[PDB]
């Protein structure tokens, strides 16, 4: 028997208790409704409330019958309306037939409503720090608004509503112009307008460029108040136009762009439908949008963002409070000079990312099956016998599955006292009979190996003696959190690890504890990080830390606080260890990997994880993983394997992983197992092509990951982020950029062949064929199921590892302390700059410059001293000379002349790349290419009419060139553009007559113009003709056509455009 009534359940955002208040806090005029419940279901209950109102004793409010369910009756008491100010304070009380009572309480709640921001009475400019004092539209206080600056471009706004508490300083490089009805502050990256009457705020550049500003309306800054005793919200308004899109808030599986929607800042553990349910395990209270600016709420307590969810022209943020009348609110409005540039403030106050050693960017291997140590000998020899050069490595079903820290089968003389075991203290049996053997196993593979981990005690019920004896010192100790009445904080009984107790990472006793016992797991078996599962597990209001913190602030910093304590315990002991994660918030970023968490074997998962790496890369999470095509659901096929590991290739971190624990048959995700349960041979090639390229690319990928830990800029980015001005980039989110220069155009959708890719303003070169791609447009690009749309944007210069074969896809391996053939791949335009990391030799900066001068029919580079010997691949026609230092060097004719040689040159005519070799010197080197233009566009790869292609007469550059262009109505177009500008141009044009003279017709931008092409000796034989052309900015359409009045048959290789 008994009675049961606790006003805020477990405080879940979604869902509530039987038993529960509600609203949780009422504000005035709403009518609060208390659930009840007693035991067992029995005639003769009776349920009331005793309670007060400001202190008065009110009469009982009797509970009526609801519902009965299991062994309970469930009972509604209505205590009615009340007034703002109100204070109601009550105990719920059962007894049956005038027996014993049973309660519940003393529970009170104050009642609220909104007070807002009126007008600014006065200004008082310090120096570092600007004050707003104000009028308020309601009650008695008198508002502060605090305005300082981060940094000359950011600004941050904290509101103390009583007047009481008082802001930061900031930066003194600003100035202030104040009149009777406004006040504007100036820096040089800033202009920010505040109206007085009613107070306004417009943030701008300095130019005078509308970032954003609160709503039109005003009275937009308020909070939700009693007046006396608590402060449990705060909210801000601002005004947004129709086309204005919002990007990050953390991982968010969805959409990539969140107008429209009520975005919850709350960390949540929802299995595989994240994205039908809006949810997710890393939420951030940061956005950017493409209107050049980005949003910050300096809180861990729940927020919810409504971006134009409303009100078609309003975005507001409603932030939870604890109640605290000194809690400000502390916000950040930031600019900069790129979209880039605001992700890389944000980090400024946050955390910048931690760079990783470079084994984290090759392949990881995962499968929850791997329980034992032949699962490990097969796995690394299944991944030799496949050619399969993996660089990380991950076991899930290794422990007791009880200590979480002790190896399963593991024997041992249990210990006390919270004392932590050596190496030496266990016997090894069964499943794993040596784990530092089998660690040394998977280093000599090149591999490096993480072990699983929760933040929980296991509590199952069941007698485990270490396990009973470590969670009596825990408790004992202090090192669990308080669940609000001195017992410890325990998960849920419904959820994930429920009647587990968290140990409390805000106390550092009770950390170095825990950590103490994984101690021997790092200096002993010799692992290299840790794979630090959930953490989406703190619930309940009352449930307090030992930083004084309860269970609103707690729940989203929580994740974070266990990540960063292992990620840095693990760290300490080995420098090259790394945390591999899937929740957090704010601050994420600093300590490790994070990965998209439980989603199936689907399309529509990949979609969703895709959505996922490109908001958490706008939120600061750079180094972001998925479970490529799928952890679980029915084993993925061959197609959505393909496609998965193409992405996976050219993502931030590639891995696979399986959930079934014991299954039949194999549910691994790697590449000869699921060649073995599609019966799909061609998946293993198909995959070697995209590690090999991965690995081809380490040292452009590890360079961006540098990149990500110095200046903030994500690896992986919606298209957005690089193009924020470009209305087609907005909504962008089946293609990306990847690194600074290549856009990455996955196929996500199910059958697809024909796959459209948005192409920016510039020129995009097809990394594989060196195919041309003017931009300004959105194409289509046929991509069958093995194939991977990728291009390189003008300028850029992209560091490569390749083999004596020079060809992307090519294996050299897993070795990450030297280099095959370090390679530049080379796509000139204008002067361009690129800073190497070179982690090879000493993790020196290398600077290499490009100055193309086409004009002049030259291209420059300038080497800085390198330790290795280096190949410049660059995109152009054949040079007539290449000059190192002024000094010619060599033509070599071959392929294998050309590794022969120390210095030289070789120009692939299939690629129209030209190889350059440098030999390692202890300075600078001066490259010069004579007599070279642009690269050739292919007549193969033009859009062609009723023509074909060939390559059966020798001496074409590309792959071939058309064939039988020999009749009316056959055309070939090309896409091409200006070299140098607008301008008149010369166009070479090279083909074959063998038969007798010909003519086409030549349409640029729709301007007609004929030419002639001469017979050649035969149909062997070349021959190019100069045609004047008039080349405008962007794409240029040129039009090759067989009219009426033309003659002959022509092969058509290629054309050239030159000065
Ligand atoms: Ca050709
Ligand atoms: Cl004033
Ligand atoms: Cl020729
Ligand atoms: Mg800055
Ligand atoms: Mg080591």
């Amino acid at each position: 028997d008994g009675e049961y009534h606790s006003p805020y359940g477990d405080d879940d955002l979604y869902t509530v208790q039987p038993t529960e208040r509600s609203p949780r806090d009422p504000k005035a005029g709403e009518d609060v409704i208390l659930n009840i419940t007693t035991w067992p279901i029995e005639n003769g209950q009776d349920v009331w409330v005793e309670w007060t109102k400001n202190g008065v004793a009110q009469e009982n409010v009797t509970a009526a019958y609801d519902y009965n369910s299991g062994n309970n009756t469930y009972w509604k008491a209505d205590l009615g309306k009340f007034e703002k100010g109100d204070e109601i304070t009550y105990t719920t009380k059962g007894s049956t037939n005038g027996g014993t009572a049973y309660e519940s309480g003393p529970f009170t709640f104050y009642v609220t409503d909104w007070e807002y921001v009126q007008d600014v009475t006065s200004v008082v400019d310090n120096g570092d720090s600007i004050t707003l004092n104000m009028t308020a539209t309601a009650g008695d206080f008198s508002p502060k608004l605090y305005l300082s600056f981060e940094d000359l471009d950011t600004l941050r706004m904290e509101l103390s509503p009583t007047g009481k508490e008082t802001g930061h300083a900031g930066k003194s490089g600003y100035t202030v112009e104040d009149t009777a009805e406004k006040v504007t502050v100036t820096t040089e990256d800033l202009s920010i307008e505040i109206q007085k009457s009613p107070y306004r705020m417009e943030v701008h550049q300095a130019d005078g460029t509308l970032l954003t500003s609160e709503y039109t309306t005003a009275n937009s800054l308020g909070w939700l108040t009693d007046g006396k005793n608590v402060i449990n919200q705060y909210q801000n308004n601002f005004m947004t136009p129709s086309d204005e899109a919002f990007y990050g808030f953390g991982e968010r599986y969805d959409t990539i762009n969140q107008r429209g929607k009520d975005v919850e800042t709350y960390v949540y553990n929802e299995y595989q439908d994240q994205a039908q349910t809006e949810r997710t395990y890393l939420a951030v209270p940061f956005f950017v949008s493409a209107n050049k600016y980005g949003m910050y709420v300096n809180s861990d307590f729940h927020s919810q963002f409504q971006m134009a969810s409303k009100v078609e022209d309003k975005y507001s943020f409603v932030l939870d409070n604890d109640g605290d009348m000194t809690n400000m609110l502390d916000y950040y409005v930031i600019s900069g000079k790129d979209q880039n540039d605001i992700v890389n403030n944000y980090t400024d106050i946050t955390g910048k990312t931690t760079l990783l050693p470079k084994w984290a960017f090759g392949l990881w291997m995962s499968a929850n099956e791997w329980d034992r140590e032949s699962d490990v000998s097969s796995a690394l020899s299944n991944a030799k016998a496949n050619d399969i050069p993996a660089t990380g490595f991950v076991l899930e079903q290794w422990s007791d599955e009880e200590t979480y820290y002790i190896w399963n089968n593991a024997t041992y003389t249990a210990k006390k006292n919270g004392e932590a075991f050596s190496y030496d203290d266990f016997t090894f049996n069964g499943k794993w009979t040596d784990p530092k053997g089998m660690v040394d196993s998977v280093h000599d593979a090149g591999m490096n190996i993480v072990l699983w981990q929760v933040p929980v005690l296991k509590d199952d019920g069941t007698v485990y003696e270490q396990r009973d004896n470590d969670e009596e010192y825990m408790i004992s100790q202090g090192y669990s959190a308080d669940d609000g009445t001195g017992a410890p904080y325990r998960v849920p009984a419904s959820q994930w690890f429920g009647n587990g107790i968290l140990l409390d990472f805000t106390n550092k006793d009770a950390v170095d504890w825990w950590t103490s016992q994984r101690e021997y797991l790092l200096t002993e078996v010799g692992i290299d990080g840790f794979k630090t599962d959930g953490g989406e597990m703190v619930w309940g209001r009352d449930t307090t830390f030992s930083n004084g913190e309860k269970g609103q602030e707690m729940r989203n910093r929580y994740p974070t606080d266990y990540v960063s304590s292992y990620f840095d315990f693990a760290k300490s002991i080995n420098p090259e260890a790394v945390s591999f994660s899937r929740s957090g918030t704010s601050g994420a970023q600093k300590s490790g990997i994070y990965w998209s968490g439980d989603q199936t074997s689907t399309f529509d998962s990949f979609q969703a994880s895709l959505k996922a790496g490109l908001s958490a890369s706008t939120s600061g999470v750079s180094y972001w993983a998925w479970d490529m095509a799928g952890f679980t659901g029915d084993y993925p096929t061959a197609e959505l394997y393909k496609r998965a590991t193409a992405m996976a290739a050219f993502a931030p971190i590639m891995q696979f992983h399986s959930e079934k624990s014991d299954p039949s048959p194999s549910e691994e995700r790697s590449p000869w197992n699921a060649v073995a349960r599609t019966g799909d041979e061609t998946i293993l090639p198909t995959f070697q092509k995209y590690l090999y390229t991965r690995m081809n690319l380490l040292p452009y990928i590890y360079t961006a990951a540098k990149d990500t830990a110095d200046n903030g800029k994500s690896m992986m980015r919606q298209m957005a982020m690089d193009y924020p001005e470009d209305v087609n980039a907005r909504d962008l989110d089946e293609q990306y950029m990847f690194g600074d220069d290549l856009l990455v155009a996955p196929i996500v959708q199910e059958g697809q062949t024909e796959k459209e890719v948005y192409l920016p303003e510039g020129e995009w070169v097809d990394i594989w064929n060196g195919g041309v791609h003017p931009g300004g447009e959105t194409i289509s690009y046929y991509a069958d199921v093995d194939t991977l749309p990728v291009f390189a944007k003008a300028g850029a210069i992209i560091p490569m590892n390749m083999t004596d074969g020079y060809q992307l896809g090519q294996n050299v391996g897993n070795d990450l302390k030297s280099y095959d053939n370090l390679t530049f791949r080379v796509y000139p335009s204008g002067d361009s700059e690129y800073s190497f990391y070179d982690d090879v030799n000493g993790g020196e900066m290398r600077d290499i410059s490009v100055s193309e001068d086409f004009a002049n029919e030259k291209v420059s580079v300038d080497l800085p001293a390198m330790a290795d010997e280096t190949t410049m691949q660059v995109f152009s026609t054949e040079p007539t000379s290449v000059t190192i230092d002024g000094a010619d060097v060599a033509k070599a004719d071959t392929l294998d002349a050309f590794n022969e040689a120390t210095t030289g040159y070789y120009y692939d005519t299939v690629q129209n790349l030209t190889y350059v070799k440098a030999a390692a010197k202890d300075a600078k080197q001066a490259i010069v290419l004579n007599g070279v233009n642009h690269a050739p566009y292919e007549a193969e790869f033009g859009h062609l009419t009723n023509v074909t292609t060939a390559s059966d007469h020798a001496g074409y550059t590309g792959t071939g060139f058309v064939a039988g262009f020999d009749a009316e109505k056959e055309a070939v177009e090309f896409d091409i553009d200006a070299v140098d500008g607008a301008s008149d141009y010369t166009m070479e044009v090279r083909y074959s007559a063998g038969v007798e003279d010909a003519t086409r017709t030549v349409y640029i931008n729709g301007k007609k113009q004929q030419i002639t092409l001469p017979k050649t000796a035969n149909w062997d034989t070349w021959n190019t003709v100069e045609v004047p052309v008039t080349l405008q900015a962007g794409n240029n359409q040129v039009v090759f056509d067989f009219e009426a009045d033309d003659t002959a048959g022509i092969n058509f290789d290629h054309v050239v455009i030159k000065k």
